[PDB]
């Protein structure tokens, strides 16, 4: 199995290599991440061979001057053929409403659009930074569970800092209330603070709920945004 | 009813005012458009009162230097309570896979997340300049259709340059074939062109097929991205 | 001596931690790196969060700043005050000749100088490659010892070639350019223009660009005044 | 004389067209303004014909930096003799000059071997009235064109000028000023408000505008500090 690993934090993010190293336990890993969300069709993108980090296995890698999705398109070209696309591990959550505009998820989705299996890995940190050393057992367990699915799949994974269980979840979909608070730059002029907040607690079985409980969340994603119940 | 109109092309787009003018036939309109996709929580957002053009109906408006989503949040605050959120008319399409990365759609979606009914409007350019005088009738008809839906609703609308009909559609979801075209700049340095293409043509009943046939496309959207099928 | 280290490549750049470690051989080092303009953000408030230094680097108190490199200096002098030196880099990419004008790496250093402190910017020309900070360390230390001998305050722009073979105080390469615009079209027929301006001559001896090309570490003392002092009382026709 | 006019506020800035109209009194004017920062080489640049606001000037809207506009303009309207940038809405005095897009365009023009000048008007409170400034803009341009060439000058015009002065760049020291605070979400942030240590020196651009005079500062391309050059050991 040939695996392509990317992310949206950059070729220097420790989560990227944590995912690459973890993924190497299942197949040949190839890395291609941005050097710093759709495929760039506008202008040409640059890409340079990059050396895998000193304290980590050897990984054929490329630094891409483009979007995470660009890395997938370019990766399938430079490392083709690829069977799996893994994106992350993102430094920050990608839960509920956040999924829609996630760059990490976009890369995986792009992999799916190309007929491959893919998964996005994120870690809600809401304060500190993740410790990928004590998180590896869980990454491996998660990957092992995902690789048992029928191909092709598209899964969104969120691993709480100190995971204590795995669980399949559905996306949290809560309503929000608009909260705006007026202020002024100490130079006179006015501005506004935006602090939208959910109206209720995450429902049971949702990705939000699951991580709050301290479990790893794995949500199968759909590509069709159509609301069928409304079609006629 | 009170209606908030926004977009992502900016406060100076003829598309924004065409939507605002059309929406004004159905209720009072307030405008909040970006100065030039999530709500800004990191830092505060600036907004300035924006004047109405001499040769046009006056709309209370604000130029918000933030995201389209920010415009919705702030608009709900400066003009609240708002009953409906309209976004567009965008100068460019928002069909199929494009819906994901759309600022136009995001604003409408943000309105929906706040418990309101919303819709996004876009028009494929295809080398021509949209004629909003000719599109007005179709905007009015589309709104008439939308305003009778059970609320709340969230719809993505795409109007062809010269419409000949209206059609409820589902999002075009096609697989792609990667295509990488290598090249090099005048300085010898190599680079890559991306030109991925759909493995097949748009299916009948999809937004892409619809506008291709010359029909206004209206796709009802869902917020839930989970594939309940694989649980 | 207390030293503030920043850069413009962000908190995860290996060039940043290489400069922090090298700098630590001369005093207490504190890090404040941008997260992701060049001026200090005054319009609105800036976010800054404590950041744990990387696992494979000595410990350093650090902050990830949601602002510009200059902001990191402004924030740094406040969180770690008092600071004696502001070091910026080691940037992944050169900052030679005309490049100095638009450099974020240089801007943070300049910001330190604007506050009355001594400062230096460090960069490494890449040419589609990455530096070996283990091999450059000797040269980084060498350069730092030198800079610290200078009468303070100072502002120096440093460029280290991948594999240094010496050190040289240099002046800024200032060359005239010829406009070169090559029309083109993308894989959709849409037209665009390639800009490929080229210098009218080769970098002259004694310039930063020439020295690095020769494999020498380049150190250029910079001025803050952009005034052309020879034309303040111009003869008009 | 063929003149390229650009700026960094964009193709819709009233300052740009006020500068274009003023320059037209001295030669043929062509415009290339950014579509709202050195020359873009990493990839190509898109540019499109754009109509001048309702005098007519050939114009292009460039999706690039102000420097790209100068490089593109030399190609589109070559041969060019003079590059003028502005009139920027906001000052470009003292330390600001270093990171100014407006000045960058002019510098780019000078690097291509042409004469160039940047123009800006300090704001906040009152909006510039270019009809009132036209006399001073023409006076200034007229003066610059009597200079030996090539030249590179940064110009700052006060809302209502009463004189003209050649000036040197204000170079002052700053003292850091940070004010910790909190958002409505509890999270902390910091305000930055660094203030200059002393008052603007007599004869500096900043002093001149404060006196109500047009400020014209000749600029140098070489940032090297010769008083600190050293021999090899
Ligand atoms: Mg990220
Ligand atoms: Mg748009
Ligand atoms: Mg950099
Ligand atoms: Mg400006």
């Amino acid at each position: 199995m040939r695996i392509l690993v990317t992310n949206d934090d950059g070729i220097y993010s420790p989560g990227l290599w944590a995912l690459a190293e973890a993924a190497s336990q299942f197949g040949e890993v190839f890395v291609a991440a941005p050097d710093t969300h759709a495929i760039t069709i506008a202008h040409p993108v640059r890409a340079y061979p990059h050396p895998s980090p000193l304290h980590a296995p050897h990984f054929p890698a490329y630094r891409v001057r483009g979007t995470p999705a660009d890395c997938v398109a370019l990766g399938l070209h430079l490392f083709g053929p690829v069977d799996l696309v893994l994106s992350g591990v993102n430094l920050g959550s990608n839960l509920g409403h956040e999924i829609w505009h996630s760059g990490t998820v976009a890369a995986a989705k792009q992999g799916y659009l190309f007929g491959l299996s893919a998964a996005a890995f994120s870690v809600p940190l809401n304060g500190e930074v993740p410790d990928f050393a004590g998180l590896r057992p869980w990454l491996l367990r998660t990957l092992e569970t995902l690789l048992r699915l029928e191909r092709p799949f598209l899964v969104n994974v969120n691993l709480p800092l100190r995971p204590k269980g795995f669980l399949w979840t559905r996306q949290s979909v809560r309503a929000y209330e608009g909260v705006v608070i007026p202020g002024e730059d100490p130079m006179g002029r006015p501005f506004y603070w935006f602090a939208p907040r959910p109206l209720k607690e995450a429902e049971e079985g949702t990705d939000r709920w699951a991580v709050a409980q301290g479990f790893v969340s794995a949500t199968p994603l759909r590509l069709d945004l159509t609301d069928e119940t409304r079609l006629q």
